[PDB]
Order: structure tokens, then C-alpha cells, then sequence
């Protein structure tokens, strides 16, 4: 869900207010996402996009009738590493999965302020 997430990206760049700063940038990162993406961070956000989609064709996850957006799984932060739970269930560490790696690229990427609010007719 996106309580873990925003953990997951303050465990990777703790500096960051992930939903300040990481929300509505570009063509992907926030509600929606279309069109190009306008730079490496908003194909990191494109790819965590794809990811929950993908969650969502998971026959475990569709028996348990899951949402990725509420998906509880738990995971872990200790020096600045994010682990998922090996208790996790198949669907749950799916949702994981798309969080963490999405979290790490966050933070390998550079950082364009000039994408973030962008208007949606450049998408
Ligand atoms: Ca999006």
C-alpha cells in the first residue's frame, strides 16, 4: 500500500518527503501515467506503472481479490537496504517487489525539477 512505499523510498533516499517531492512528476509518477516519459525517473515511475498492472493478472492475487494500492505485505530498512518479507505471500510479495526495485531506481536516477508538476498535454 502506499504507507510501505513511501517508507521504502525514504529508506533508499532519506533526505526525501516522497510525497512532496515524488508525486506528480512527469508523464508517470502519480495518478495515471501516459504518453512518453519525459526522463529516467519518470521511466522508473513508468515501470512501477507496468508492475501493478502485471500484479493484477497474478491468479493469486485475483483469488484473494486483491488491490495493489491497498496490497498489506510487509517489508524492512536497515542501513538504507529495504527487504521484503520472506512471510510475504505470493500476491503480497509481488507488490513488494514492484516497490522496492521502483524505490531503488528512484534513487539512481537523476532528479529534473523542471518535470515535476508537468501539464498532462506533454504526455
Ligand atoms: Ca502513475
Amino acid at each position: 500500500a502506499l504507507w510501505q512505499f513511501n517508507g521504502m523510498i525514504k529508506c533508499k533516499i532519506p533526505s526525501s518527503e516522497p510525497l512532496l517531492d515524488f508525486n506528480n512528476y512527469g508523464c508517470y509518477c502519480g495518478l495515471g501515467g501516459s504518453g512518453t516519459p519525459v526522463d529516467d525517473l519518470d521511466r522508473c515511475c513508468q515501470t512501477h506503472d507496468n508492475c501493478y498492472k502485471q500484479a493484477k493478472k497474478l491468479d493469486s492475487c485475483k483469488v484473494l481479490v486483491d488491490n495493489p494500492y491497498t496490497n498489506n505485505y510487509s517489508y524492512s530498512c536497515s542501513n538504507n537496504e529495504i527487504t521484503c518479507s520472506s512471510e510475504n505471500n505470493a500476491c503480497e510479495a509481488f507488490i513488494c517487489n514492484c516497490d522496492r526495485n521502483a524505490a531503488i531506481c528512484f534513487s539512481k536516477v537523476p532528479y529534473n525539477k523542471e518535470h515535476k508538476n508537468l501539464d498532462k498535454k506533454n504526455c
